[PDB]
């Protein structure tokens, strides 16, 4: 049978906004350090790790080809190790963790590290027409962070598809409002209460009047009240729209990770663990409606752990648009209250590739916050994907 | 962990940089090979449980979501899970190794494994350009020869083939050696037909009309010794020992197979090509990369219960003649059963879907000679090694 | 106002886009034309009291140096003030104006003018690189397309040319009658070597060796009235008559003219090309700018007290065959007097450099044919022409 | 003879730092500005100018090889009168000026405008391989503006040529310094007692919070005192500097103009003018010397002139770095009280192909306020050129 694996260690950077605190550290810099923190954490010698797998989604720049091998060498990892960089879209964090669990089920590793990381403030522009030229008339500098935005079969930014998603499934805008407001203000309750201090990296900043460290999820509105979503204008359907700057995620830069082990090595290495993966699972969706996948895959998750959805303590289920957030939980029947009891995307961000990685993170330290014992991670994935895993806290 | 059998497979030619495929996107040569493995397993669009691209380059940002478009405009059914991953020249044999694994823990009957890569359509980036340079000079950064540059060191891969080189002992004569072969057995293969069946035209568009691209265009047919004793290094100034001759191309590509558990292709009739046994992968000191093969061929027979002289076909890809004359060297392998119709200095390296067009060129040489065992296996950029081991059926 | 009188004169050949100068940057052109009308006037550099280059699109940062990079790597010693001027096709005949008027006031006893223009080393810009282009996709402009678009309707000059064919009666068939016959005129002029003496050549480094480029190389030297008529119009989808082969080309090209008082080249013992008589310049209807000769023309006989039968030399630059006709018809010229060696459509079009480069031309036709008065003259984008009138002597 | 040239009327805006407030007002856009501004305070209609020339040095755009026509025509100058662009680098705004001045002289018109516009913030990057490809290998994007301030003959900053000019000439860091405090006191000075306000065009610049007017140069500190230009590092050399960011002009943004017309459409039109024009004269130097390009011109024009230095009451002499101005002042015997008295380029900003029409506005206004009689106006220019006017109040 499939070997059982166990979450040892965790760790995320904080969220830094679009050009803001993370602008200056390479998607390979952020990866390396929370390679070498996991690695610290669950007290693994960087020559005893099996695999290493990281999700990202947007190079910025060569060595990013390279993401998960630099990530894990410059983080501690011994050169023995192979390393592979993985890409489902927004997706790609989570899914990661998945394949590097899937060489421990497999037999192939014992120790996997699970990893992603982005960062969008250094997303690059590209010139297609630069290496044989252009010839005359004028040409184009494209951007690659809004085309990752992009649908690839209508050529539409993922907030059209997040309106086809309020539209088909009776998601008001009085509705989105009330949910982006609600992120911002567990979100700024977590962060006075401490509740994000164990499982955060701080990052030191160069700045010039010396270093400070960067260990607070910065997207974070703390005064916020209704107005300040009422009062803004849709943004990406010119008729009848719904989705604004405000209820919508953001973009930005993070990185985070976990190290697994099979479970026979945790036992007899005596770590206490995060938690047990119990089970995930993948789905397909109309790409116009993308904001819905993590329902099937959810579904199909619950059905491989035998599980039903009143046994979930913790949800992280990212907040890609309040649009298709309400629209998830409305399908599968979830309290509001359990679904990201400290923010998700809107409030905190949405690093795309580290983001199912981090929130995985968010899920476990949450899950021995409260003593709960099932969390499940699911998110949304442009294209039309959805994948979801549960954890047992152990 | 259940048996994973190679219903069918298929490549484009390879093409040339800036040749006959540069105006076809990734995405673009990845749907095709998606449609056409569909229909020589003959499988219904709406059956595959997991599609899995190789790709290392991105030229456009459909590429992000190439496994996914590709899967889509092939006609793959929308509820169907995609993954795009890279493991550099390894990302072809990788995205095979992923989706067979799906069917090995039963989440997926029936998965596509393929790699699509266009290096002449790789972009020039620009890092200043979203904030600013400001003042000063700035940089047009060129992605392709980015991702041929070791990370660690910032040398070619090319440097890392020298060192290889000094290490076990592989003189400019060797190399050159087996360039020249290389090129004899691709022209010799070609004009016996070996890749006929393998291979999926491609109309490409000439203002002549139409004509059908289906031929392997970096081989030289009127090859001689003489053509690779002329050039001279190109990787280091002095003390050089690798030449644009020996060294591979770097070209355009799509190639997939099409995977099921053993249960349903059974049940389905189908006649398949090969079963999967084993795999394997490997870390080594990135300045020797292109020994990668030699740790991960190791570990693999080693779970596969089999010895070297068990291989019937081996298709070891050429990315330096540096290296691979050091990987045959260290395995001890009989250069008649490696790349017996040419590799990558012959053929092309079109870095993300090598490895899936040299798996499908290994099992179709298996039906060719009738032999049993087949091994897949390239170095890695960075500093690893990958390897397949195929049972024909 | 002092007396000005040309001594010598010299021009590159024309290069065609992408073609024989292209690896020549316009400061090298300058500085080569320099260094030649010096020694053909047998004139110190250090008696040289300005120099003005006629110069539109920057390739690089040194052009905006352009007229004292030219004189200083021409021989130009380092205490003469050097300028550079844009009247966009009319800057190559403003520069010798603005030198010349140096001298009729006294400022100078000895002054150069020129023009220099590469067009295939146009660049293109990126106006968002600076401060950043933050979201959404940039543009990269093409910095020579820009320069032939009008700038007040964003339309290319060739939809004025457009304008210029309705308003005055330009029939397609009097269009390329009139390309034809300037291509056989060159052709002609070629053969016969009428060029020789004006032009410098200038050594091509080849692969196949040092090669001499001394031929304009834009002429069709096999031409015939079908390879007109067969292509159709470019600038304005239906209703058009402007073609390719009957517009300009644009072009690679730099000329230069030495002038001196008339005190100073009496005592120096020089003999001179010709005299400035008069000039004049006029502004018009941007969307007509093709036109702007005709009312230049007339001031500047007006000035020189002559009439249009006085004229043995007219040198009417060709931008479009749609505009050169108008010209012609409209000023009453004897199209056998005009421009009867080919010109622009011919010859081809190095912007900045042409006004300069055909009153070469027209300078060296007058000591052909023992003729007394030359006009040059030639259209502005924006909506302006120029016009200056030579003696012989 | 020669005909007299009037100068009836004089403007300039205000000067913008680079990325400052001027940055969204493209050269064609405040060169338009500037010739409408001089038309009506000469009550000269639109349909009276015999010819345009514009000082320009940078082409931010297409429409900038049309610049002086483009700000002709949009400026209301009928479409009938020739406009012609000038480049003299640092120059040029001075060069415009005789420029038109000699189409007067000479008979060839009436009136003429004579002006300059620069807007450094959008000086461009090219890419010179864009056209034909790159193929393979890195490239790069060209600063057109930095490539602007470098000597074409040894590719040297501006600022090295300052160095040399400070060797040889001794011209201590300590003196460079005083003279850089200095013309930011004398600016502020100007600023606070209102004597630029009579000839700034107010330019009103669109902010989120309504619309503003610039009017005042921005690059003024007021607040200046020894230490702020003490502190500060050698900039253009690694090895006994002496210049700085501190007392080094700046970079910046303005369109100035005059309009001028014959003495006798002067006489019988009625005007008021500001000025005579008396002489005007060009001088080349060592390239690497370039900053003391005005001393040979300014003995030139005065030598035209019948004047002395003794006689001239205003001088205008830019302020490029105070390493060269302070080799000018004293390589002529300049009286320091004279010598740009209300500031110059280090204070106000060096607006390269706008200042020195700018400046000659600049010293009009100045003999106008004092009841002067002469103004010299003056300055070096990048390869090792001078250029110099000087001006009679009537």
């Amino acid at each position: 049978a499939a070997k059982e694996v166990v979450v040892v260690s965790g760790v995320r950077t904080a969220i830094g906004d679009f050009g803001g605190s993370l602008k200056d550290f390479s998607p390979t810099d952020l990866g390396a350090k929370v390679v070498s923190e996991v690695l610290s954490r669950a007290n693994v010698s960087g020559d005893a790790v099996g695999h290493v797998v990281f999700g990202h989604v947007v190079n910025t720049e060569p060595k990013d080809m390279y993401l998960a091998r630099v990530a894990a060498i410059n983080g501690g990892v011994a050169q023995h190790t192979p390393a592979l960089t993985v890409n489902r879209l927004c997706g790609s964090g989570l899914q990661a963790i998945v394949s590097a669990a899937q060489t421990i089920m497999l037999g192939d590793a014992d120790v996997a590290i699970g990893g992603g990381s982005e960062n969008m403030s250094r997303a690059p522009y590209t010139v297609p027409s630069a290496r044989f030229g252009q010839r005359m008339g004028d040409a184009k500098l494209v951007d690659m962070m809004l085309g990752a935005l992009h649908d690839p079969f209508q050529t539409i930014h993922m907030g059209v598809t997040a309106e086809n998603v309020a539209r088909k499934y009776g998601i008001t805008r009085d509705a989105q409002d009330a949910l982006a407001l609600e992120s911002h203000r567990r979100a700024a309750r977590a962060i006075a209460e401490g509740r994000f201090k164990d499982q955060i990296l701080p990052i030191s900043i160069r700045t010039k009047k010396g270093e400070v460290a960067f260990d607070t999820d910065e997207h974070v509105r703390h005064d916020a009240g209704p107005d300040d979503f009422t009062k803004l204008k849709p943004v990406f359907v010119k008729e009848d729209g719904t989705v604004t700057a405000g209820n919508a995620s953001g973009i930005n830069d993070a990185a985070a990770a976990v190290l697994m082990m099979s479970a026979d090595a945790a036992r007899a290495q005596g770590v206490k663990p995060l938690a047990r993966l119990v089970a995930y699972a993948h789905a397909g969706v109309d790409p116009a409606y993308m904001g819905i996948g993590p329902v099937p895959a959810t579904q199909k998750a619950l059905e491989r752990a035998g599980l039903k959805i009143t046994d979930l303590d913790v949800i992280e289920a990212n907040e890609a648009f309040a649009a298709q957030a309400c629209a998830v939980t409305q399908e599968l029947g979830l309290d509001p209250a359990k679904v990201n009891p400290n923010g998700s995307g809107i409030s905190l961000g949405h690093p795309i590739g580290a983001t199912g990685a981090l929130i995985t993170v968010k899920a476990l330290y949450e899950l021995k916050r409260i003593g709960g014992r099932y969390a499940l991670v699911t998110m949304c994935i442009g294209g039309g994907q959805g994948i979801a895993a549960i954890f047992e806290n152990i």
